[PDB]
């Protein structure tokens, strides 16, 4: 077989949502704004000053054409209103192009779940609209594209323009939580106990006849090339918050020699001890967001599958007892640069620890046909590390492998030994002399 | 104390049980302490192998001939089974917890068999693993939850034995280790989140299944004592019902979460068999002396 | 015999525990409200 192991793997995106902090915002390019408050009035105003400065309210069905104060730009006077609509709820489109100048309330969408999505888009701008359950979009030809401001106070959701139907079909209805995809089961027999209720004369047969089991040795050397593999998985959104930077397993190549003979062999990594941590430069979307960089303290172990093609794996498989004294060498890591589009990059660079052999691990996985195989090396970790770099961040400086670039620059780290031998296989006739 | 402040910006907030840093804080301000060092490392500078000039290779052979038997051992097997779940609190205000946890199985059962009492160890450990969170929001009085572990059927579980018996402790060198096992019903309850005002959010449902998968084998080794294993590669399903949770905005959460699975069952009985095919040397009647 | 299991958790051990937007404060009674300003000013206005 391969190389066998499975160490972690935290995937989670079932989610299609994911908020910010209600506060005043400046929204990029190529998305969309989903608000959500739960009560009628006033909820984010439109800036861009120098242009247009728009305005919107949600209202209240059943309340034919009224007179309502409201609070525009923070600046409070009498405005009239209007709901001959009475299921659902009315959403206004107070469209202003300057704060001294009048109010002009348009708009007409009509929806009672209370949550629209307003935010800049393709050189562009543009909005939803909506009655009853047939959501459409709004459009809006506003001079000053390009500058659009948000100023809000209750809750919104962050949601590109490229997936138009789900977004549509929330605006028309709403977000029923996770729901589906799981009812599988073609497997069962019945009752669950009907078909084993015994124990009837338990192990006890004959399968082969024994011979002779002599030992032949073979003790030559062992050498061990290193590097791992990362994956980057971040968070949705505007593309600030991210998720996951840890390590994964890769099966890696070399062309060895030994004995005066060429060696193929199979590497993948495995790590024991990886530290999952939060390098939360705050929640707010303007700031540093990580759900957790999987690091390394001196807990960590090493299940990195090894394979040989030589002649090695293929005597030993019934071992005893296989020990060695391994190239103890120090371990580094590599540079690494966060993408932000406003602000300045955060890099992760340095971090390094030291091994130490502490063991061997063999492995075979029986499966219903054959016998798959494995093996392994433990090694114990000692830091001595140059003190993470990570710019812009609370904590810095910490100690062990960096999650992010293990490739080093440099060419490889060394790990060599020798090796004992203890097996059992068939071996010459004593049997043809059977007396000193 | 019916204060009701608002603060207009960014800043941050401390309950009792760090007083003292916050002490320090007012008194220096220690944001940063970036040292996870002791003090001058206390252990070995550097001893890699120098001079891997390892001269011709040269082999001795130990003992000699020895004699090793095969045998099938088909065994009706009642192993049990208990997820073992431990609560350790987190900080904040009240609604802010991650910390859910999961320590190996600790359990020891008695049975009889042809008149031997039955001594064996179970221990599991899950991967595979379904992750999951709470975004209740971010404001001090939201509910947060940093992991939730709801196990889904794209899980392998790992249950390891010590099985005491002498019958399961004289198989080692198994050529073909086969077995049979059975379905588990492995439910799941429900707790609450306890800031101290408003009614706690109830994780409810778990119902889910387990069907067979395969079984392995592994060992480690130290100097001269060794490290044997009877690993376990088991896989986690789902069944028909739905597990529906209320008065929450994330609902009917699918497969057993990682708060837990006792609810009162006394245990979780998986019954089956193994058939071992094992090179043994123990049994040979043979090379006996005369009289 | 020896077993083998892999598990591990670590979040918050600067205690690194007040990343919050301006905020509305309902809160428990009894705490230490870190100020963490960036221009001096007004900062909390508190209400009976």
């Amino acid at each position: 077989w391969g190389p066998g192991e499975i160490n972690d793997s935290t995937t989670v995106e079932p989610l299609l949502d994911g908020p910010y902090q209600p506060t005043t915002f400046n929204p990029p390019v190529d998305y969309w704004m989903l608000l959500a408050p739960t009560t009628p009035g006033v909820i984010v105003e439109g800036t861009n000053n120098t242009d247009r400065w728009l305005a919107t309210i949600l209202i209240e069905p059943n309340v034919q054409s009224e007179n309502r104060t409201y609070t525009i730009f923070g600046i409070q006077e009498q405005l009239t209103v209007s709901n001959t609509s009475q299921d659902q709820w009315k959403f206004i489109d107070v469209v202003k192009t300057t704060a001294n100048g009048s109010i002009g309330q348009y708009g007409s969408l009509l929806s009672s779940p209370k949550l629209y999505a307003v935010m800049k888009h393709n050189e562009k701008l543009y909005t939803y609209e909506g009655q009853t359950p047939n959501a459409r979009t709004g459009h809006y030809s506003t001079t000053n594209y390009d500058s659009v401001n948000m100023t809000a106070f209750c809750d919104f959701y962050i949601i590109p323009r490229s997936e138009e139907s789900k977004c549509t079909e929330y605006i028309n209805n709403g977000l029923p939580p996770i729901q589906n995809t799981r009812n599988v089961v073609p497997l069962s027999l019945t009752a669950r106990d009907v078909i084993h209720y015994r124990a009837q004369a338990n192990e006890d047969i004959v399968i082969s006849k024994t011979s002779l089991w002599k030992e032949m040795q073979y003790n030559r050397d062992i050498t061990i090339r290193f590097k791992f593999a990362n994956t980057i998985i971040k968070s949705g959104g505007l593309g600030y918050k991210w998720s996951e930077i840890s390590f994964k397993p890769a099966n890696y190549q070399y062309t060895y020699t030994r004995d005066g003979e060429e060696v193929t062999a199979h590497t993948t990594c495995s790590v024991n001890g990886v530290n999952d941590f939060s390098f939360n430069g705050g929640s707010l979307p303007t700031d540093f967001v990580v759900s957790k960089f999987e690091v390394i303290k001196e807990n960590s172990y090493v299940y990195i599958d090894y394979w040989d093609d030589s002649q090695a794996f293929r005597n030993v498989v019934y071992v005893r007892s296989l020990a060695a004294n391994l190239n103890s060498v120090m371990c580094t890591g590599g540079s690494y640069n966060f993408s932000l589009p406003v602000g300045q990059w955060p890099v992760l660079t340095g971090g390094a620890v030291s091994l130490h052999s502490a063991g061997v691990t063999l492995s075979t996985q029986f499966t219903d046909f054959v016998s798959l195989n494995s093996l392994r090396f433990r090694f114990r970790l000692a830091v001595e590390e140059p003190h993470f770099k990570l710019t812009r961040t609370r904590l810095d400086r910490l100690y062990g492998l960096p999650a992010a670039d293990p490739n080093n620059g440099k060419e490889y780290y060394e790990i060599a030994g020798r090796f004992s031998l203890i097996s059992l296989v068939p071996s010459n006739d004593d049997y043809q002399t059977p007396i000193a």
